[PDB]
């Protein structure tokens, strides 16, 4: 007996996860959609041969009884919104980034959940679920290399659309980073700031690329991220933790390696799409697995995605002094851990 | 509407299957199986929680007409046997190597399935998808670097049984190359050859590791293989090919590098099980997608597996005569291709 | 007709370059030399079976007219006063790091090269002359990855003695990056800043032991340099130049790979000593050659010896003010270019 | 008091040394050369500001007294006849590839040493002195992987000239590997046996490239070696040594790495000049000082060069006849070892 889920937001993205949980995953079923081009959810149905409702808005989705959870994967800023919607009328929620747009949004999330007695908030931070991520989870948690001292790491585009602004880089960018580092060390952020390096052609004159943003954490340690989203050779995600007596780093996408005209390379992916296609398949099953076998979500919890926003905020606080923000934090609630 | 599917040996390899169609893959469930330690097969049945029926035999459960293809995954001797019957039952069978021990065997199969108008045939050599090998495959077909020339490969295993046997190189390790190898470069294979290396202190007298195996094609290609299965470091495939123009090779399988106590590292995997994991998975959603969306599997077909029983057998041939072995190929049925 | 030289300082690395010259380069004699501990410098002249005058001090040893070029290579505070000395006596000067310890004693040095009309001091930044930072300096001189934009960076030592002070890392330490840095990307440097990370276990108190020295040029290239002197696992040099169009970095030192025990390692050195030597010899025969064949010396100048005291000082200020130091430079002469 | 050294050959690689002993090396000068083109030696001696002596032939010149020593670089068949002259001469010998063109040739050569008591023949198999054949040896020596069992290595050409043939790969091109194999395993030829793959489209209609070479030791280890000269692509050595419990691999040479279009490259060397230019450098430094410091030379014994030639034989005996050759080896004398 599988379990039964509504889509909100028929696009694009939501439109992968309708498609991998329909031909790829196990256990689980799309029963209702809606979207705000109500025609677009309704054109989605009938390409994926789904038997699912089409409701015009999220009430009235949330409203259906025969669906007991939701992916929330619409336009940024409706999140929130259809969010608190759902735990209130008590359905599953996994959410892709962003949680809210707003810190505070977040934490009307938080509340929420923390009333509703129990875990039916999962954020769509599938860096966790990357193999190589987790060799590095895995090994930190094994003290391999000792006491963890800097964090070397880079985000890189090929390029961007005309539609990409110098806030987009820490907003919808450098957050898988944000989630992805702090969940490794297990440390919390306690300031950031901002460094431009000299413009580059690449880039439009409206925007910023590169920036480097350096993040400091309540232990000691300290990160330096590049981000640079018109670096043309590639899409290309890189990170390396300096230990007290050691280093770990990720690894490359698996490829054959060539020899010919005088080089000996190996492929780089120029498509953000295919770098993690696979984290996003066990993030999903394990959202399906988990709630079938625990009654509760386990992956990215509604305040991991909290702590993205308030830190995204110290970030364009940072980007436009560029001075060395704080990044102040509240308390976190017993629910958690 | 999922796929039907019954199991006939419900042992480690079946069982795992078993565990990755129920909890893993998309439209499929199991609904029968059978193993000859009835008992077991009733043990697993409760295990994985199915709603599946205990056949005594395959006869019995091929004769239930709820199901509409079987795995056909028991000890090594008794594949050919299931799998006659379950052409001429006309359901779809998906079969581990051996299809069948000996080449005739395999040559009654291919009959049978030239009659029954269509393919329900397919063969267990997951390598074929593998994300390394079909990046090898991709890139041949594309002529990257020109016409084949020499293969360079080697199949390692850190230790084996006592159970292990110096035709078992050949027989159940060296296959998988047998059928990669010539499914890339799309040749067939002329000579075979061994060669026996100083016997290695980690392996027990009555068996010969390491061994060289050289293999000719009809077009002219080379291939040396190593065999050496207690080579203790690791578990480890490779392969290199040398073209005309230039070489590919297959990538090691991912991993987070370490900087620790003078030497720069990556990990070596010692569990055979874990280095294609992803490949059974794909491999099985094929046959499952395939069939139900095209009435026919798709594969490695009846005759591949032929081609590999010939050539195994060409291969203990040339094992006890230390001489170059001729590989008599019979025509290949218009049915194919 | 060989160059005859004049080593003052008959300390280990002065002694080193007494026997590279003497049984390892073409072209040149020890002639003369003067150790502060004269016996020492007695002991040496018997322990390389050298054919030269021992002379209580520089000045002694300037007078000589068989001496037409001087390594100074004696106690670093000592460099400044014997340099300034040997450009008056007219004769050739190679000068170990530092130039002077004093920012305005480089000056001084620069000044009275002005007059003497030609070249006569190089400063033994070695790192210009090993191979792999010369295949930086071709790519970038070959515009391949086009504008340079910023600079990962990191110096680490396995350990340190006692003797180890926290200005060092950036007086003693980090200066062969601040030469080579700035001779690759031909900028200059605008400012620097300091940061802290969690002090690390495998350091002494009295030292604060990662640091990380963030250094922005003129141009707007942003450098991130590690320094880790308490590494524990090597000794290891790491430098990643990423440009608009493409990344280029440095190579690990030639070393064989190996298979064993789980994982697929390279080696890493253990001793500063080994990361550079064949650099020194290639630094060392361009002085002689460049000499002989020229009239004048070639590699690192005056200037930029002076170029790494200034900013050293900005350094040390940074270290002490956590807070974004100046650094400023004084017009380059129009004698230098 | 430097070494004093006559030059027989004054060609493209005699002159390459002359260069490097005049320019680059310590402790001794050309006093003496003849080429057969005997103006084309008095060129060089203006070319290198020589202070030597041009003798019409090697019999005038190993007559001269102010000679010590002589490099044997003329051509190849020459060779034998300079050699043993130099011996009876009692004048130290340094001889390029080949010893004698013939093995019988080479047999004359060891015992007219055996008979001058002592060793003053060096042959020119550079690739003992590479650093990365050093680690090799370094490791074994060291047992690291346990007893050697197979060695897996190539040896590429990007082209050759109209001027090679079938032969010459064995001969000219597979000498380096024939000796430096058996040098780091410490084992003797038995067997050789040459396999013909698909010719290549890169190669001349008389030339049959590529080629492999199986060779087994007496000891029981096997080696596949191929020899590819028409690759295209570029100039490429490989070795890889299979022991008992773990594998060792030579490096590629050190290489920048880059990351742009799409792919992330380091470089591969078109030009064999340039692979083992440090070889060369380090062979004949230890030449003069073991010669100097030793009163006899060290490198690759007249012997070694012997085993060289009679392999060879066995070579093109499998060329022709496809067959596995033996390939008898004489007693060892006592005087070496
Ligand atoms: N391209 C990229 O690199 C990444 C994109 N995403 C995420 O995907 C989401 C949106 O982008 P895409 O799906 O790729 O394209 P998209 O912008 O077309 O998706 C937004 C869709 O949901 C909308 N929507 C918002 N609220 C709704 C509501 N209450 N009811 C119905 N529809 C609603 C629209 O119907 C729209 O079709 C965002 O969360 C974005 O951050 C995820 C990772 C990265
Ligand atoms: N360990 C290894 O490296 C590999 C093992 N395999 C394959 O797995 C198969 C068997 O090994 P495992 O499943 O791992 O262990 P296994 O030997 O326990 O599997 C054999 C099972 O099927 C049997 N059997 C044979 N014919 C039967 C019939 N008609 N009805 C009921 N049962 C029958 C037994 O019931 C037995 O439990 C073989 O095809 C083998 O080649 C696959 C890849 C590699
Ligand atoms: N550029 C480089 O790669 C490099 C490398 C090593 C050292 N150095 C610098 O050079 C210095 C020397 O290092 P070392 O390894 O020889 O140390 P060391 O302890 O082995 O000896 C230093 C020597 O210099 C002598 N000396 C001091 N003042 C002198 C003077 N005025 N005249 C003649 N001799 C004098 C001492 O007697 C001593 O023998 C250090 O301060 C160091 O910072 C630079
Ligand atoms: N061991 C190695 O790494 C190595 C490298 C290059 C060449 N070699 C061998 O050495 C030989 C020389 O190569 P090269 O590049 O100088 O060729 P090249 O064409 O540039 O010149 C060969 C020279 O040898 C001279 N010569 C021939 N016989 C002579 C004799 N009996 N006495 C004095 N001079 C004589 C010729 O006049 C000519 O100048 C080749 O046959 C080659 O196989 C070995
Ligand atoms: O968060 C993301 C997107 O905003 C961005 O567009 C992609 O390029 C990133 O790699 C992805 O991680
Ligand atoms: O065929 C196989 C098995 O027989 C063998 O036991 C495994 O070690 C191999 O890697 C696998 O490919
Ligand atoms: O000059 C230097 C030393 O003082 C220091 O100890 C080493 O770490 C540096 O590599 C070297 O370049
Ligand atoms: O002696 C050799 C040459 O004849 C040949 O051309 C080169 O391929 C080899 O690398 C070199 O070692």
């Amino acid at each position: 007996m599988s379990l039964r889920i509504g889509v909100i937001g028929t696009g694009a993205i939501g439109k992968e996860h309708i498609n991998r949980i329909t031909n790829k995953l196990s256990g689980a079923e799309i029963v209702a959609v809606t979207d705000v081009n109500q025609e677009a959810a309704q054109k989605v149905v009938e390409q994926y041969q789904l038997n699912a409702t089409v409701y015009p808005n999220d009430d009235s989705l949330l409203a259906d009884e025969n669906v007991d959870a939701v992916l929330v994967t619409s336009w940024g800023p409706a999140h929130e919104s259809s969010v608190l919607k759902a735990i209130k009328a008590q359905k599953y929620v996994f959410c892709e980034k962003p949680l809210a747009t707003t810190a505070e949004g977040c934490m009307r999330i938080v509340e929420e959940e923390i009333k509703v007695g129990k875990r039916l908030v999962q954020v769509g931070f599938m860096r966790r679920y990357d193999s190589g991520y987790v060799q590095l989870k895995e090994a930190l948690d094994n003290h391999v290399i000792g006491e963890p001292l800097m964090i070397h790491c880079a985000h890189r585009n090929p390029t961007v659309g005309d539609n990409y602004t110098t806030d987009m880089a820490v907003v919808d960018t450098l957050v898988h980073e944000i989630d992805v580092l702090h969940w490794l060390v297990n440390d919390d952020y306690e300031s950031v700031q901002v460094i431009y390096p000299k413009k580059s052609k690449n880039a439009l004159p409206h925007l910023k690329d590169p920036q480097i943003v350096v993040i400091e954490t309540k232990g000691g340690i300290v990160i330096n991220a590049e981000i640079y989203v018109n670096c043309k050779y590639g899409y290309d995600i890189q990170c390396e933790i300096v230990g007290e007596d050691g280093i770990i780093k990720l690894p490359e996408p698996s490829s054959i390696s060539l020899r010919k005209e005088g080089r000996f390379s190996t492929d780089i992916l120029m498509d953000w799409q295919r770098r993690f296609v696979a984290a996003y398949d066990v993030e999903i099953q394990d959202f399906i697995d988990s709630i079938q076998k625990k009654g509760e979500v386990s992956g990215p919890t509604a305040w991991d995605g909290y702590i993205a926003a308030v830190t995204t905020d110290a970030c364009v606080k940072a980007q436009e002094s560029g001075q060395k923000e704080k990044v102040e934090l509240k308390e976190k609630p017993e629910f958690y851990q």
